[PDB]
């Protein structure tokens, strides 16, 4: 659809099992979730934003649904503040910026 | 224009005579630019990341052209790791998430 910028773009994901609800951000390189338990191994990692950094345990190959939206791709698990879908998964649902 | 992601959503801005690049980013309510002087006198603002919480300095009514549309609002100031552009302009300038 289209969303305008008066308030958060937030949206319900669903991953692992779980319904979630996350930011848009097209600001993020990759896509950050608070703390759960997804299959397979990954691999530590550390990403920086406005604060400094955080580590983040990577999974690889991730099936997401966002706005009833198939996708998969990349997903980083850590202690962030808030769930956040990067530019990682936002191409794949051919997510744009208009003005 | 229309902006799609598979590459950094990055902008020229002319801030105070000088062109600098700036990300959009509908993630941040606010815009939050690296460390630089301004007009005017400025209020304290705390501000949350993913990596944490930073002080910056709150600067108001601030012009600021953003790929030629001309904006005028807040403006943080602070030890970003990149110079965002937040919500708060991105309403200005008319832009919306679309897909
Ligand atoms: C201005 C603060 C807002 C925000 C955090 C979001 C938020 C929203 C509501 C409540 C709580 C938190 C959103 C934002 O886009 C990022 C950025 C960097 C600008 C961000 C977000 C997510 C991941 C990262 N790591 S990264 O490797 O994907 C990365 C690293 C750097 C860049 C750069 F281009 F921003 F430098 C972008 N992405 C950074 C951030 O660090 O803080």
């Amino acid at each position: 659809p289209q969303i305008t910028l008066w308030q958060r773009p937030l949206v319900t994901i669903k991953i692992g099992g779980q319904l979630k609800e996350a930011l848009l951000d097209t600001g993020a390189d990759d896509t950050v979730l608070e703390e759960m338990s997804l299959p397979g191994r990954w691999k530590p990692k550390m990403i920086g934003g406005i604060g400094g950094f955080i580590k983040v345990r990577q999974y690889d190959q991730i099936l997401i649904e966002i706005c009833g939206h198939k996708a998969i791709g990349t997903v980083l698990v850590g202690p962030t503040p808030f769930n956040v879908i990067g530019r990682n998964l936002l191409t794949q649902i051919g997510c744009t910026l208009n003005f």
